[PDB]
């Protein structure tokens, strides 16, 4: 396939592609997807097929991975350091329709691609979540250790799409997200780490 870099014309698709990935109260405004193309040109891709968008990538470049301690969704802009050496991920959807075809694989081994060939850029970094943790809040199962696989069963299946291309937990950040319920507005910290 082709995958080109984000444009500000893509705003009408990509609000489209976020309208069916999340629901309502986790869907990014308007306002908040043009401002990721915008902030950071270089740093945003749209995966096309049969020329739709059917995915897409967010990413800024942050000072690194430590900068994400106490971080918060709503308060995500004022990270940014374009002489950083972390690109931290804001976003990786693949429309539901077409899921489980390796598509959302492949948008994530391409910013990983991209960020070797970027100067400076010693990992990518990102806030990612839990899409399964509520039926583990009734076992009894903590979120602190459901994350790193403590619960005896197997990983998050959102967890494990990071853990299954060489990344690692770097901690939890609780109240990151408050209307994120699914995971008691907490984040968590992936890195992949590079060279
Ligand atoms: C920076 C922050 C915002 C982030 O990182 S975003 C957090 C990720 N997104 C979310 O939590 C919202 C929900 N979105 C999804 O679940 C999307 O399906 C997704 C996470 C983008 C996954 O993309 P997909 O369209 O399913 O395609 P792919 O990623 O290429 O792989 C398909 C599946 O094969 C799974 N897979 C592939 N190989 C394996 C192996 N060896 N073992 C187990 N599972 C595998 C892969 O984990 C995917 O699992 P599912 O989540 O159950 O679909």
């Amino acid at each position: 396939h082709r995958i080109r870099h984000a444009r500000p014309s893509d705003l009408d698709a990509l609000c489209a592609l976020e309208a069916r990935c999340w629901p309502a109260p986790l869907r990014a405004s308007r306002a908040e997807l043009l401002r990721r193309v915008t902030t950071e040109p270089r740093g945003c891709w749209v995966l096309l097929h049969e020329g739709a968008i059917v995915g897409a990538t967010y990413a800024q470049r942050i000072a690194g991975p430590a900068a994400l301690a106490g971080a918060r969704h709503s308060e995500l802009a004022g990270l940014h350091d374009p002489s950083g050496a972390a690109l931290q991920l804001l976003g990786l959807n693949v429309d539901p329709a077409v899921r489980n075809h390796d598509f959302g694989s492949l948008l994530l081994e391409f910013v990983l691609a991209a960020a070797r060939l970027r100067p400076g850029i010693e990992n990518v970094v990102g806030v990612s979540r839990c899409g399964d943790y509520p039926r583990q809040r009734a076992k009894g199962l903590g979120y602190e250790d459901y994350v790193h696989g403590r619960g005896g069963g197997p990983r998050d299946p959102v967890l494990g799409f990071h853990l299954g291309h060489g990344a690692r937990i770097g901690g939890i950040i609780s109240g990151y997200r408050p209307e994120d319920v699914d995971n008691d507005g907490a984040g968590v910290i992936v890195i992949h780490a590079l060279r």
